[PDB]
């Protein structure tokens, strides 16, 4: 069925439930067996390069996997297995250079409008229930009473930045723009939870904070923090889409999966070309395509094929406890 080289992918519980077909472990030192129809790798991680080369030489297509957008309770870097994966037979969502399976799903407007009730239900649970990709962080504590601008940091070796046509230099450009364009505001630079855990680095290690430019190094749930801000600047973070769900304006310095559909203030030099390729989409079309069609889910108790709604309910149940 599907060949898996990576031992890290192979150990994902219920891998075959996400892929919807049988899977088998392959060795880098043996030929591709005839019974394998496609090879699955993790996005454009460095670990994917050898299996991608082998697939090309063997005449086999590549499927790219990654975490879903509502993934788990604890962080991926803390060894928590995923409850959702993305499955991409074309490219991968974060690679802006060519269409992905997700881009094509977004463009199928009719298939997305069919899902409008499920989209509205899940959107409401995510925002008002304060859910995200990772779900263990407590809510941010603050007075609910319009002068705060959020600048989102990411992880230094994450491929969404690179394949979104960006790198460390766009993080500096983003911060400088947030400062200059909002001279009366406080600028909050939010550090990524993987970096707060000590497992990864970010893009602002050298930043000298000031009275106006502050570091947010508390691990807090995104929707709770978004209630306290007036607008959001990103390079390629998933936070940008979560900020759209929260009703905030979003400025993008990279080319993430949700840029160039008409819903974001796009700053990248390739924005016009990408917008021409993508066209327009509504927020609910983007949400249905990504969260309901592109992402696949398993049941957190039985392991069987599931849906977003079941995963959300479980994650809310586990939170009350924890
Ligand atoms: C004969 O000489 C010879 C033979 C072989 C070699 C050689 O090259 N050997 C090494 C082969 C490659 C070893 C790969 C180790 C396992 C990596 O597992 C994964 C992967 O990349 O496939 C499994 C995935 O499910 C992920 O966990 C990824 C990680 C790291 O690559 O990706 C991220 C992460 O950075 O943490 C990416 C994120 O976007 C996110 O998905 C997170 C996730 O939440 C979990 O943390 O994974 O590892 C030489 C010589
Ligand atoms: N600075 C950041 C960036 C991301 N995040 C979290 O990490 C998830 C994934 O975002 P990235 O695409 O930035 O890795 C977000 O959904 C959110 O839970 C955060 O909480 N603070
Ligand atoms: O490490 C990566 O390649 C990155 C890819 C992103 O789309 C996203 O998955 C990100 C993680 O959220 C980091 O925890 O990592
Ligand atoms: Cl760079």
């Amino acid at each position: 069925g599907i060949g898996i080289y990576s031992p890290g992918i192979w150990r994902i519980p219920h891998l075959e439930k996400f892929l919807a077909q049988p899977c088998q472990k392959l060795s880098l030192l043996r030929p591709v067996p005839q019974e394998v129809n496609a090879i699955a790798v993790w996005g454009h991680r460095p670990s994917a390069a050898k299996p991608v080369a082998i697939a090309k030489a063997a005449g086999k297509p590549v499927i790219r996997l990654e975490d879903g957008f509502v993934r788990s309770l604890d962080l991926g870097v803390n060894g928590e297995p995923p409850l959702s994966l993305v499955v991409d037979d074309c490219g991968i969502y974060y690679d802006a250079s060519k269409p992905s399976a997700l881009e094509k799903l977004v463009q199928d407007k009719a298939g997305n409008t069919a899902l409008i009730s499920q989209a509205r239900e899940a959107m409401h649970t995510i925002v008002t229930g304060d859910m995200s990709k990772y779900n263990l962080a407590p809510a941010f504590v603050a007075d609910e009473s319009t002068n705060i601008v959020l600048v989102v940091d990411q992880t230094f070796n994450c491929m969404s930045v690179t394949y979104g046509n960006a790198g460390p230099h766009e993080f500096a450009a983003m911060l400088e723009a947030a400062m200059a364009e909002n001279p009366q505001a406080e600028i909050w630079v939010k550090v990524h939870p993987d970096v707060l855990e000590g497992k990864k680095t970010g893009y602002f290690a050298d930043l000298r904070a000031t009275q106006r430019v502050r570091l947010i190094a508390e691990n807090v749930s995104p929707q709770s923090l978004l209630r306290h801000v007036s607008r959001v600047y990103v390079v390629t973070s998933q936070y940008g889409f979560e900020a759209l769900l929260a009703g905030k304006p979003v400025t993008c310095f990279g080319q993430p999966w949700y840029a160039s559909w008409g819903l974001t203030d796009d700053r990248h030099p390739q924005s016009a070309l990408l917008s021409a390729r993508r066209g327009s989409a509504t927020l609910e079309e983007l949400f249905a395509a990504a969260y309901l069609r592109y992402c696949r889910y398993i049941d957190p108790q039985t392991g069987e094929v599931s849906d977003l709604f079941t995963v959300l309910q479980w994650l809310q149940l586990q939170r009350r406890h924890h």
